[PDB]
């Protein structure tokens, strides 16, 4: 099915040793750091906190990732919310409305209180989720009817009720209202083919907000919005290069069916790479989505052994080690070396002392040319540690020495360096195999460059094409050179030594090996940046910085991975290939993903920026918080998969108050449907009048109204009652301003009692500002209990400065047979408690404008209409007929 | 925590003063409460280590 495939020659055709792939990899990657951080912990007198490290099932958090895409939001209902309810009284032609959303506010999260900073944050995010979760959806199908000729609507659409009403009111104001029930129409209604129901009625504004803010998404994300994400999808199957069928996408859309559009497939890809401490996290990820099911492939074994007659047969020089089989234990160290190969500056190796395992000293000595011709420690990047290059040349120090033929002459140096001589005949000169991380004189990149740029990438963060030993992976498919001239400048200095030392039985070896050794090359670059390109990948301002913050042993943040190899597994990973067969399961729906991930860390970051400014706003609220407290809250409601994502290495017990302090003041953001829907309700409550969460709470003495009555009937009609909500708070003059640090000292001097006594004496208000309180409304018809008649805004335990309080209405029932003096007593109840809130909440208005709140354009959709998500149909296998231009 | 800044227990401190404070009046209880919150704990630099 690809054209480099096609092994013609029985040169790459070999045997098959062992696999691996793309979800096994990612498992065994978490488990080789995790086991290592279990382990000098276990041998060390270490004082840490206890962390538990358990491996995480990788295959189910992709899963719960791409069961997000499913979600929705938005819902389908037919009528809107009740929104408004009506108390009716002894009065007739005079009632008082209640705005029910304020009732739903009151009973939402927990009461606020001054001890409690954690809660306080839960008690927010709970309202504003709930005002989103209301005010988002798109009235499909309403009921309607037929009065004289032109549409009216049914009034179960209407956010009035007003059914206890009727049995009450006069039959001169029945038909006063029965016309506005009819005048209630739906506006052009009398055309066919409208596709759409328009009417008028009566919703809060709070929620009517969200209304205006999803519909108005509708209008301007459609058709337009596909093209675009269709057309990057693409462009990457342009890099990645799959194969597409014969079906093709048409921008049909029927005259029927309403398309919503949740996500944005170009990715800002900043917005993944700010998550802290995430530097390991976004590796595993990039394992899980992009690394293909390959197969090891050992070299031809005719490149050994040479059979002449019968019993005539030419020998290698490494026949011991080529007839050796790795153990289970060293099978594992190759699957490393070739993990720290595709990912060139992430994963940095090492050696592993082991007393308990007894080599051939030979197996290491050879080991030190195998690793000076795999690894690369140049100019650009580097495979392995400062120390891991300096025991490859001692190990190279030590095989160009120990001479098993006749001596060539030596002539060492005047330092005590390993490789300061010059062996041979003619004196090469071996000190320019010292590893030099500056310019990397002894590995590969010595004179190559490895990292360059050549077009602008789908993902703009990183653009760099990764070329091991300057070998483009279009040498497979138009060869430059000949089969014998294929040779690179550091491996070919290494033979051309290699003979200088008499041990021109081995370079005869690894020079019959070149063409193998530059073909498993020429596959991990078409691993590395061809299928190992996502998001995950590290981006160009990282990746730059890795050696030159190596060499000075500086702080970073991106901080590569030791793993811990052996000596002879860097035998066996010199004869092996990983040729892969199939690409990746989960590559077409990896953008998908991605972009989930991405859109929900966004709003989190959202919900973290509000919630941080409440210390500054409120002070005396917070005085325990800390920015570690919404770190918690807005964890708990958010979902669990991206959750797990996030905590891949961890990372959720290893996080200082100033590093999440430093995400919350990061610009980046993912636009999505839920960020253009949460935004929006998050801007109204940025009042908290709305919550129903207020500091404006007075004390005022002011005994109970006793109306002295003389008509009944002027009584019973004008509608008497009597709450504690005043219409508009007193003057800033005349009153006295308290706050927590003042009344909390008043209590411990035992003056608390006594001052404000005095000012109930003199009549005048003290205003308890500083801190929020719980609001909630009860209605009464008798005489309420102590609670409510003196109910006190603060309470004891020394005091409690931000205790609930609440609105009553005592309206006032009366019957034929009471005294005018029935109620006047000899001694009066007085009152105290009395809040100000600024909301049209309950208002005593006569039944000429009970209907006069139908004031909320609406919008809805004919039942023929059709509303379905096309979030689920963005996979990079799709191909449209239309190109972008 | 207290106020936004970062302040230190009491029994982190090199004093037991438990058996006093039973009778030890109110009004100077909330004084050595203010006294106790001046013990604030700043932020260091131990060979680039917070």
């Amino acid at each position: 099915q690809r054209p480099e495939r096609i092994k013609t020659t029985p040169y790459l055709e070999g045997d098959v040793l062992s696999s691996d792939s793309g979800p096994l990899l990612s498992v065994f990657a978490l488990q080789e750091i995790m086991q290592k951080v279990r382990q000098v912990q276990a041998d060390y007198m270490t004082a840490t906190r206890e962390v538990d490290f358990t491996v995480p099932d990788v295959q189910k958090i992709l899963d719960d990732i791409k069961a997000l895409a499913a979600e929705q939001v938005y819902k389908i209902v037919k009528v809107p919310s009740i929104s408004f309810r009506h108390i009716v009284m002894q009065s007739r032609d005079r009632v008082l409305r209640v705005d029910t959303y304020y009732e739903e506010m009151s009973q939402v999260g927990d009461v606020i209180t001054e001890d409690e900073p954690e809660k306080f944050y839960s008690t927010i995010i709970k309202k504003v989720r709930f005002i989103r979760g209301k005010g988002s959806f798109i009235l499909h199908d309403i009921p309607t009817r037929d009065h004289r000729g032109m549409e009216v609507a049914e009034p179960e659409v209407l956010g009035v009720e007003f059914k206890n009403v009727l049995p009450v009111l006069t039959a001169e104001h029945r038909a006063m209202i029965q016309n506005a029930l009819d005048g209630s129409i739906i506006e052009n209604g009398n055309v066919a083919t409208r596709d759409v129901d328009v009417f008028i009625g009566a919703c809060s504004e709070p929620v009517y907000r969200i209304y205006n803010r999803l519909q108005g998404y509708i209008e301007a994300v459609q058709l337009q919005e596909l093209r675009n994400s269709i057309g990057w999808l693409e462009r990457l199957g342009h890099r990645k290069r799959i194969t597409y069928s014969q079906e093709v996408l048409t921008d049909f859309r029927r005259q029927d069916t309403i398309w919503v559009l949740a996500l944005q497939l170009p990715v800002n890809p900043q917005v993944v790479w700010d998550v802290p401490r995430s530097s390991i996290a976004n590796l595993i990820m990039n394992i899980a989505t992009c690394l293909p099911t390959g197969e090891y492939i050992a070299p031809n074994p005719r490149i050994s052994s040479i059979t002449l007659t019968q019993r005539i047969t030419t020998t290698g020089p490494f026949a011991i080690l080529t007839g050796s089989t790795p153990t289970a234990q060293q099978l594992n160290d190759v699957r490393k070396i070739y993990l720290a190969l595709m990912f060139p500056g992430q994963i940095i190796l090492d050696l592993k002392i082991d007393p308990g395992e007894r080599m051939d000293p030979a197996v290491r000595m050879v080991a030190g040319v195998v690793g000076h011709l795999l690894f690369t420690a140049g100019g650009r990047f580097t495979n392995l540690t400062q120390n891991m290059a300096r025991q490859l040349d001692i190990a190279l120090n030590d095989y160009l020495l120990y001479m098993y033929n006749t001596r060539v002459q030596v002539n060492y140096g005047p330092t005590g360096e390993p490789l300061d001589f010059q062996i041979g005949r003619n004196q090469y000169d071996c000190n320019v195999f010292r590893a030099d991380f500056a310019t990397g004189t002894g590995y590969n990149g010595w004179a190559t460059i490895d990292v360059e740029y050549r077009e602008p990438a789908p993902y703009v963060h990183a653009q760099r094409y990764i070329r091991y030993c300057g070998i483009d992976s279009r040498e497979l498919i138009n060869p430059t050179t000949y089969g014998i001239g294929m040779t690179y400048h550091c491996y070919n200095e290494m033979l051309r030594m290699l003979v200088a030392a008499g041990k021109d039985s081995e370079a005869a070896y690894f020079r019959s090996m070149l063409p193998f050794h530059m073909v498993r090359f020429a596959r991990i670059n078409q691993i590395i940046n061809e299928d190992l390109h996502s998001v995950f990948s590290l981006p160009d301002d990282m990746f730059n910085a890795l050696l030159p913050d190596l060499i000075a042993g500086a702080h970073q943040n991106a901080d590569p991975v030791v793993l811990d190899v052996s000596w002879i597994s860097l035998w066996f990973a010199f004869n092996r290939s990983f040729e892969p067969t199939h690409r990746n399961e989960m590559l077409e729906v990896a953008p998908l993903i991605e972009s989930v991930y991405a859109s929900e860390l966004s709003v989190m970051k959202v919900d973290m920026r509000h919630l941080s400014l409440m210390q500054r706003r409120f002070p005396d609220v917070l005085i325990q918080a800390r920015p570690s407290h919404f770190w918690k809250a807005v964890l708990n409601d958010s979902p669990e998969a991206v959750k797990a994502v996030m905590n891949l290495s961890h990372s959720h017990n290893f996080i200082n108050i100033r590093d999440m302090m430093r995400w919350v003041m990061l610009p980046s953001l993912q636009p999505s449907l839920k960020l253009a829907l949460e935004e929006e309700a998050w801007a109204a409550a940025n009042d908290f009048e709305d919550l129903m969460l207020t500091d404006q709470v007075y004390m005022h003495r002011d005994m109970l109204p006793e109306p002295r009555l003389d008509d009944i009937e002027r009584f019973r009609q004008e509608g008497f009652y009597y709450t504690n909500m005043l219409e508009a708070p007193p003057e800033i003059d005349r009153v006295v301003q308290y706050t927590y640090e003042i009344a909390r000292l008043q209590a411990n001097m035992g003056q608390f009692r006594a001052a404000l006594r005095r000012i109930m004496d003199d009549d005048d208000w003290v205003r308890f500002g500083g801190v929020l309180r719980t609001v909630r409304v009860k209605f009464y018809d008798a005489r309420p209990p102590d609670d409510v008649l003196q109910g006190l805004p603060f309470s004891y335990d020394t005091i409690k400065y931000a205790t609930e309080t609440t609105i009553f209405y005592l309206i006032y029932n009366v019957e034929f047979s009471n005294t005018p003096d029935s109620l006047v007593l000899i001694n009066p109840t007085y009152t105290m408690t009395k809040v100000f809130i600024n909301k049209r909440i309950v208002e005593r208005v006569r039944v000429g404008q009970i209907l006069a709140v139908l004031n909320r354009r609406f919008v809805a959709y004919k039942g023929k209409m059709r509303i379905m998500d096309i979030t689920q149909s963005l996979k990079m296998g799709t191909k449209l007929a239309a190109p972008t231009v």
